[PDB]
């Protein structure tokens, strides 16, 4: 139905300039998982989606080798409605200290430490986070997203 | 057909009643905004799917400096962002600013408080508003169109 909408992207949040940039080329229709390692930080990003033409890439890992996983699996009926946190300095560079995903279903997080700048991109209504871009280096430096009819 | 992407609100999560548009929006053709210790009020008058033109607003109280803005006929707005803070009680939009593919307007308000910002990127558009007001704008939200 929607899923052959065009996909809208938005961001970064984060540092303005530092990092690695990060991205995916193919346009993403539906995201099916979330891999996040961290710990006192957030250490790295990885997401599983399917493109608009319905083939299925892993993008990442973006960031640093430190953390702990968890693996964010959506459902059937699941989907992102918001991705939020906090950055701030660290070691001479601004980078996401924690972050948090909303799903319909439930939240998870926050993961790394609640310190710094909030931040906060809630997609309304007929609206669900799909994709992610960003920079990064040993940690996340900005993420944006990607965001599609749902 | 495709609704169009709806992204925040900023601000306030209670202060203030809702306030958004009715149709689909389509295309931002002006802004108006009065500023000063706040982003006091605001209006906007787009295009919705339909070619019906709509003015939303005013959202918001008196008191402040007018601002105008008139799009040209291929300006689109790219980005919005501004702060967020304390008012004498209320949580409102401190300050504003706006950016389009030929200009930047702003910021209008007082920097003060907690940033946000929806940079729109891909050639896609921001082509309307929603959030909360009453005596104050309390938070904002914006609709964006891709290209």
């Amino acid at each position: 139905m929607l899923e052959q909408c065009p996909v809208t992207k938005i961001g970064p949040w984060g540092s303005s300039h530092e990092g690695t940039v990060q991205d995916i080329t193919e346009s993403p229709k539906r995201l099916e998982s979330i891999t996040l390692y961290h710990g006192w930080s957030v250490d790295s990003i990885s997401f599983t989606y399917l493109d608009h033409a319905g083939e299925k890439h892993k993008a990442g890992p973006w960031g640093g080798p430190g953390g702990d996983p968890i693996m964010i699996e959506f459902g059937s009926s699941e989907f992102l409605k918001e991705v939020s946190g906090t950055f701030g300095p660290y070691e001479g560079s601004t980078v996401i200290t924690s972050i948090n995903f909303i799903t319909n279903k439930q939240t998870y997080g926050p993961f790394g430490r609640q310190e710094g700048t909030p931040f906060s991109v809630p997609a309304q209504n007929n609206s669900s986070i799909v994709g992610f871009f960003g920079r990064s280096g040993k940690y996340i430096n900005a993420v944006g997203v990607y965001v599609q009819p749902i």
